[PDB]
């Protein structure tokens, strides 16, 4: 059984479970409606996302879920991250309630708004999106949190087009990861990892800045796939040689200098998220919406 925490505990009959949002091998997430989430307003419903364990689940699976929830509690609230909203831990299965992003992940979001060959994105929108992710990371970095898998897939979009970093409190042991394991879409995660993290198993804020650069590339290609057709072994050889991706079309020289700056071979020489936030702020201001 779990110890109760009156800070986040919500009654089970106050949560109306709905349709599934997706599964995996660890757990599953479902859409739901929560009544009286806020103490002040107990007669209004709020759409939320609920994470739970699956059927044949180990004690390790359960321990990881608890860890994720605990990390979120300590980290605190921020507009550009998926925030914790409550939990059902007593007399039943564990339910972790978080904010709901109705427009899916950033990759999907971008791909659906590409030009034809329903909604479109201006240059300012793209830069604004980048600015939001940098702010989220800046906050997370301030609370000593290292993401380890920052990518477009792990960034969700709300109904009012707000970017929110997801899966940041995840518990994933180093040296147990499969480099050859692919994603649901068919991409390899090793393609977002800084060289030092990929070869020497060293994760830091600076390694997350490297992944942010690949994320910038994903934004300006509207959801492109990095290193398409490149297997793991050839990826290693490209990184050892200093290879860097080419500048996407309809990207300014200034934004492609930023990407390169994030991909600096020496980790101390890349910009911090505090700096990235400042630069993107000035760029958003000067970028056309026409
Ligand atoms: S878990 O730790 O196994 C886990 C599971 C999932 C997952 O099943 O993802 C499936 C789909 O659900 C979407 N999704 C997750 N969280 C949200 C929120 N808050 N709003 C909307 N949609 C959400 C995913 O984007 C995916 O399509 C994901 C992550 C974990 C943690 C490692």
């Amino acid at each position: 059984e779990l110890p109760e925490d009156p800070r986040w505990e919500l009654p089970r009959d106050r949560l109306v479970l709905g349709k599934p949002l997706g599964e995996g091998a660890f757990g599953q997430v479902v859409l739901a409606e929560a009544i009286g989430l806020d103490k002040d307003k107990p007669n209004r419903v709020t759409k939320v996302a609920v994470k739970m364990l699956k059927s044949d689940a180990t004690e390790k699976d359960l321990s990881d879920l608890i860890s994720e929830m605990e990390m979120m509690k300590m980290i605190g609230k921020h507009k550009n991250i998926i925030n914790l909203l409550g939990a059902c831990t007593q007399d039943g299965p564990l339910y972790v309630i978080v904010e709901y992003a109705s427009k899916g992940n950033l990759r999907e979001y971008l791909q659906a708004r590409r030009p034809p060959g329903e909604e479109q994105l201006s240059s300012k929108d793209l830069v604004s999106c980048a600015y939001q992710v940098a702010r989220g990371m800046e906050y997370l970095a301030s609370k000593k949190c290292i993401h380890r898998d920052l990518a477009a897939r792990n960034v969700l979009v709300t109904e009012d087009n707000v970017m929110k970093i997801a899966d940041f409190g995840l518990a994933r042991d180093i040296h147990h990861i499969d480099y050859y394991k692919k994603t649901t879409n068919g991409r390899l995660p090793v393609k977002w990892m800084a060289p030092e993290a990929l070869f020497d198993r060293i994760y830091t804020h600076q390694s997350d800045v490297w992944s942010f650069g690949v994320l910038l590339w994903e934004i300006f290609t509207l959801g492109g796939s990095p290193y398409p057709g490149v297997p793991v072994e050839e990826l290693f050889k490209l990184l050892k040689e200093g290879h860097r991706m080419d500048k996407p079309s309809n990207c300014t020289n200034e934004l492609y200098m930023m990407m390169r700056d994030c991909w600096h071979a020496v980790p101390s020489q890349r910009p911090t998220f505090k700096q990235l936030v400042e630069d993107l702020d000035r760029i958003v201001a000067l970028t056309s919406n026409q």
